[PDB]
């Protein structure tokens, strides 16, 4: 089965946004949150990754115009930003969503999350955002300001717990265009039974060729955000490029 694509909405204000790593002052803008959502649609997405940003950040929320753009949309979207008591998250359930991520509550949280795990299964991914200094590898919570500690012992407790399924970022590729952490994606696919899904860097037709080459060990889609928005490639081009 083909590498599965999922272009990003992240969504600041209502808009479309790109970050370089996350930073304030790098913010690209690309219009309405909707517009972006229905554009790649109609180039044939068969998912939309949309993030709210603002929720992320804790600096406030685009729920209702998220639950509008969830709506309208025919293709299935996961969706994120904020997921971190059973209010949210059954709030982003209400919308019709066909998954939600948690990210921040799998690291001040566990036991609601191993409980949200086990009562939503495959409702529920968790996503984990890595940094890796001096070869250790550290998640990172609340819009990547807090140490949410070891991937690898986190990793594993929530294979444990059964998780159905894991999104994961390497902060530092994040909105560079630098390529994809493909030994980071290796290294967590090799240590759980649960589908991985790539976030990050990607930035060429090549990095998705580079990526599906990791579906057989448990790599089962990628997000890509960046390259979309500033054009380096069209998304049938990417469509075509996994299955070449
Ligand atoms: N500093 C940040 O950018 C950031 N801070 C928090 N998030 C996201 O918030 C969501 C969970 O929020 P919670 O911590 O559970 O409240 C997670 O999906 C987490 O990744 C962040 N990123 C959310 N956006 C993910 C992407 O970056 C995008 O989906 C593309 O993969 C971009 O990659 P690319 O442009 O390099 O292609």
């Amino acid at each position: 089965m083909p590498l599965i694509l999922l272009p990003a909405v992240d969504v600041v204000e209502g808009r479309a946004v790109r970050l370089v790593q996350g930073k304030a002052g790098s913010q690209t803008e690309y219009g309405s949150a909707v517009d972006a959502a229905l554009g790649w649609q109609r180039d044939g997405a068969e998912w939309i990754h949309l993030v709210d940003l603002d929720a992320a950040f804790g600096r406030g929320s685009n729920h209702e115009l998220l639950a509008e753009v969830v709506g309208k949309l025919d293709v299935q979207v996961e969706l994120s930003g904020g997921i971190r008591d059973d209010e949210s998250l059954a709030a982003a359930l209400a919308t019709g969503c066909a998954r939600v991520n948690v990210g921040t509550a799998a690291l001040e949280n566990p036991q609601w999350c191993a409980r949200v795990i086990g009562e939503h299964g495959d409702q529920v991914a968790v996503g984990l955002d890595v940094q890796i200094i001096d070869g250790e590898h550290r998640l990172r919570g609340r819009g990547w300001e807090t140490d949410g500690g070891d991937l690898w012992d986190v990793l594993e407790r929530l294979d444990s717990e059964g998780c159905s399924r894991f999104v994961v970022t390497d902060i530092t590729k994040d909105g560079t265009l630098g390529g994809p952490n493909l030994d980071l994606l290796a290294g967590v696919a090799d240590r759980t039974d649960a589908p991985v899904i790539a976030s990050g860097g990607v930035s060429s037709l090549d990095d998705l060729r580079a990526i599906a080459t990791l579906t057989h060990r448990g790599v089962e889609g990628a997000i890509v955000g960046k390259a979309l928005y500033a054009r380096r490639f069209t998304l049938p081009q990417a469509l075509a490029a996994v299955r070449d």
